[PDB]
């Protein structure tokens, strides 16, 4: 007996929707769900989505708060849709999908996973709930997390941080690394190896390792002296560049960090959803260097320095695929003389 | 157990709210509320209310379907609010009255009559409905309408029409004319000696009377010959000038009536609610003759009639009040050596 | 004191505004001015403009309510603005004009026509109004009318009719017929020889003269024989052609009046407008017989054959320019063996 | 003569409304109201309320810019409605009641708190307004606050702090802690010895004790120690549980500023108003520990430490209840073998 | 072949329009421009303005990204229009200036301005841009930036800060620092001797001389002893007055900036735009003392103790003009036996 009032008694109540009997008087203008609370509205939930206010409301309220991958994961593994839950993704205040399964009666594409609706879709099931392991198995396509194994699944160990109600974070109470399969055209697919994002914030960016920890308290020419980054032009892809107008370089997070802390910039957000890399308009506002799309990836320091060692430094210019996050990011690598000009990821 | 999508459903099912069992998919955007139907969205409802769009919607299907008091009776009554029930005023596209008692939590100020809010409010009942007669007895104000005798008090009878699902009718198969009980303060009053306004249309006007038959039918010189009105300037007042810019007299509904068989004409509803004069932006289509503000008021010939020939002809200008609809019409009267110049409703 | 409270009190109180002292109170939902009325929200206005909803609702409120050329002459004279006035368009339900002159803070440019801001535009100027023929007389650009003779100016007579709200009439009660007057650039200019369009309605069309009279009352080969139009593919061009998936010809308004009284058809104006030609999208509802653009103008019977029969019929197709409501019109001749194919304001 | 020009034209000028003469272009659209500078539009207003845009401008203009009463306190005290002024929520942006008494035409009930439509209701009055404690004498219902004595009147003391434009604060260039009067049917009501929350921020949290000092300063082994609170379960109750996937206790403000020094975690405040005890759902980021849930009140730490140790902890389960606020707070006390197990403000 | 779906390409791809050749999907719901990414709508832009949404995206879109001056600067030299480009008022969110020339096919007045419609207007031009230079030779009235000197052209120096994205900032990588020029009725005009306001934040205030370092670590009357301020008021006008209910002085950003380094206040800025004086109600949280319009000026400490030590000390009260930012700023001077009491930008 689903209804709008009970999911606003829900959320009221519960704070969120937990299946509990009840309702509340709820007022819908324009894009805002409030409710009355001694005598005057009290706004519950602003709809930033492209979907009815009352629909969206419902989905939010019907969110998995339990620990989920983060969403730029599912996107990269080509989630569709979630079995019977909602993947509520934060950066656009939004469903992270379309449609839902046995959630809410104006977005359901079926009540269950295994109706034929379903079967063409990378459909994401959790572990956790009882009987999804088992969905997974006859799924023709889908994505499964576990905190466990299954019994002759190759598993896949994903990230060590999960969001929590739009927290990243690296759980201690709960458990956030989960273990990943993939299903294509009825098949289990083997992930490929691959390193991970940090998810880390510019504003309360902490470091991973001890290169991390030189990165941001050494100057410059000593931390490339004490790793021997000579040739691998650090000074250009991580420190950053701000002698001209175009900001030169400035692609890791930890460069930014560093940055951030003796002086501000303005990173605009111009695509503004969850991604392995993100692309930014930067302008720095000590100089006045600016770049209009500044691709930035928040490796761990030493995976960056590792991928870069790594790599032929004999032509003048080649793309170079790491998996990252379970997707093929292409970075373009410029050299010179045997030694490294630029290194970054390769604008689409 | 109230909610959107039983209100959908009940409208959906029973082509109103029934008290039915059963929920059906809603999305709401903007103003209107839709439902899901094989796939698609069917438009249920568009809010042309000043109230949050879903608890329009639920006055609206909770609106009373059988015939009630045209919303022009209850207003010059004083009716502040309906007792159990949503009188809709179709002329406006709204509910009648603010707020209801035991009818949608979000407009409720009480769920009976009897609560102390109440006793200041005339709070309109339906003595159709079991118990209402003898909650009027209790009440302090309040609005009676009974289709028989009330034990011990006298009754007023109202109009012979009353308002069905926004069709102003004379009933045949139902019962359209009600006593009218009114007490003020615990005090039953006598309500005063009214005429009645006839609420015609101008598309489809049926005389109701052969001084009416007679109207529609002959010329002008030989109608005012008929029935004696030489010196009552209905040449002005009923039948209307269009020989000068500014468009002479045409203040009753029958003048109007006779012209727009000939010709038709704009009229301007600038204040679009139901009232017992009526004020209209008038612009003669076959002429160019014009008034901004032409009040027009629809009352059976005869009775208007009565109303002039009832009237001191020897002062230059008056003002003459009639009790129409239970309320003062003042009503402004020019008159030049005996003989009446115009006669107009000054109300608005 | 220009307020909204003060517009509002105006419309309520004068039907337009009048510059009556006064307030009502006023709400704003949306597009929507409503006013409070014993307790309830009734509708004033409602905003199809792209203005913001309190500045359309002045300049409605504004308009001029005096017979004034319809919009399609205006547009054809080259109008800007107008003075002091709001020249309303009813096809569009919008100001004519963007900007006014001494009517809106919001819209106005400036408070009289002699400021240099006005000088390049072509400002409207109606004779009707004290010291207006004077400010045209001034104005570097202008179109005048008046009701009489303008010393030393040469009259262009108008269009017999005009627009009173919203009405095209040709007055009886009022003056619909103006004298045309132009100033490009402090030089009067010399409106050319021109036909007019007679702004008449499908529904409600009469006749204009003999012609016209015999072509609805005569069936189609009788008329083209007492009128002598072998040879003019008046079957095609104005009777009509509902024999083939595409209509053909049907580009005259009496035309498709003749047909509307036999049959139904659907015009879609799919840019609703006042122009001197007009296209519609038609489906005549009898034969399936459709056209994306079927080009119409409403031609007196009598002008249109002047017109075609003025022509060179000896070449296969051609541009023919006639002025028609001071604009000039291409039409599409097609001929064939020295009789007329089709003819067609290719116009939009 | 109020408008929405004059009420724009006292923003621009005064900083809000000040019954000043003068009026400023404006335009509305959706719900935002503008003003022209300099040919360009400046946003004035943003409504959040579900009232009509240009109703709601004139209420947060019309705004009480003294220290009022925070609107729990209000809430608290069961106020309805103010006299002559508006308290605008500024938790809510919108105004603290649905009504006014003498303050703008579309809201008010009545223009002086004398008539008879506000004896029901309990009527804000302020004694710094000449007239009001008079007119509360007067008043059927009402609430009173005064910078002093009123003869006769037994006092109240209230809160130190009151909020000044939305700045809740303890004046020292302006009077914040007033007598508070209430009056219930006629009658003066005594109201309840209480305790008061302190109305601080987690962000900006002081400490206003030695107690609440030594709680931020020291370990909590050691405070619990200083303070003789062994049995009381401060470790759970105040310092919070972060060790399962279910946050523990952290229902008193310092605790979650203590918290907050450390590391971060997410509030969502899914009812945003004002009140005594606060409901958040909570997610710390450090553990990944989180609570649907989790009640929170701001008391002095040694009105809390008071009220835990006034306790009879010889039974398993049993509601405490407390006056914070001039209300009644139920909390949930659970003991075990003479100790405390859990003190919570009782989730209704 | 300009498009939504070009533009929108633009930003997705390039950061900002960039003549680049693509289309991608594109979803307009309310005032939100989407676009579609692996199958979920993302934001692109959030329209602010008062023009439709699709129009408001593409001037954002087509915003200048090279460092122009600052809206207040163009403002005060009554520029009305930019040829070829977008000046974005991120203060405003909205275009700087109401129509364009050359840049969107909706907003566009002319596409050159060379066009007569644009020889009224003050048309900024940039000499960054080839050929601007002398179109503001050929152009009636404009606002001229060059980098450089132009032969015969009598340079004015401007600020030291230009607007990079909405980032103020003093350019090193980059040139902010212009030569201005204005042209008035076709005739250069000599631009006055001016000071510059600095377009410092009070979050990231920074101290621009040795007098403001001082100001801001020395005690209020050793600063004033060192700097020899005795009898200028310094303690009312820069340092503030907290100690009635009405906020004393304060109109220099300095002296907010050293206040909000010991205690928070709130600064409602009420007409949100750039301008050289802004207008503030500010209320102070520590004390309480707040005051409805507290202009405030931020000019460097040594800029603001020259004008007041150059002012004659011997009347009552009197308008000094200083110009600022080429404008004429009016400050009130007040002085009583030969010492100022107070000196602030005055309230018009
Ligand atoms: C594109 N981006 C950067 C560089 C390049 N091409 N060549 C050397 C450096
Ligand atoms: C106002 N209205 C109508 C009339 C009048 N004044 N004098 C004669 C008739
Ligand atoms: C286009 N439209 C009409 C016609 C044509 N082409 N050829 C003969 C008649
Ligand atoms: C509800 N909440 C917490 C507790 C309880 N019941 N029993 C002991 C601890
Ligand atoms: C206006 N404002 C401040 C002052 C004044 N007038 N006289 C002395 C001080």
């Amino acid at each position: 007996a689903m209804s709008l009032e009970n999911v606003a008694f829900n959320v009221v109540n519960k704070g969120h929707f937990d299946g509990q009997q009840g309702e509340v008087p709820v007022s819908i203008i324009n894009n805002t769900v409030y409710t009355k609370v001694d005598g005057v509205d009290v706004e519950l939930f602003e709809n930033k989505t492209t979907l009815p206010v009352n629909v969206a409301f419902e989905l939010w309220a019907k969110r998995n708060i339990k620990p989920v991958p983060e969403v730029k994961i599912l996107n990269n593994l080509g989630v569709d849709i979630a079995a019977n839950t909602v993947i509520w993704d934060y950066k656009r205040d939004a469903p992270a999908h379309i449609s839902t399964i046995g959630v809410c009666s104006m977005t359901d594409i079926a009540k269950k996973p295994t109706e034929t609706i379903c079967a063409p879709l990378t459909v994401f099931f959790d572990g956790r709930v009882d009987g999804q392991v088992d969905l997974f198995r006859n799924a023709r396509n889908g994505v499964l997390i576990t905190e466990g194994s299954v019994k002759g699944l190759q598993p896949s160990v994903g990230p060590k941080q999960a969001s929590l109600n739009g927290v990243t974070l690296i759980g201690e109470a709960v458990k956030t690394q989960f273990n990943y399969y993939k299903k294509v055209d009825g098949v289990v697919q083997q992930l490929p190896e691959t390193y991970f994002t940090q998810s880390r914030n510019l504003q309360e960016f902490k470091p991973r390792s001890q290169m991390e920890i030189d990165f941001l308290e050494l100057a410059m020419d000593e931390f490339i002296e004490r790793y021997k980054l000579e040739g691998y032009a650090f000074e250009h892809i991580v420190y950053g560049d701000f002698s001209h107008s175009q900001l030169g370089g400035l692609h890791l997070l930890i460069g930014l960090a560093k940055r951030f802390k003796e002086s501000p910039f303005e990173l605009e957000d111009f695509i503004p959803m969850d991604s392995t890399v993100k692309n930014y308009f930067i302008t720095d506002a000590q100089t006045g260097s600016s770049k209009c799309v500044c691709s930035v990836i928040d490796l761990l320091l030493d995976d960056f320095v590792e991928i870069i060692k790594s790599q032929d430094l004999s032509v003048v210019s080649k793309v170079v695929k790491v998996t990252i996050d379970y997707t093929e990011i292409s970075f373009m690598l410029w050299c010179k003389d045997g030694h490294v000009e630029t290194f970054y990821p390769k604008l689409q």
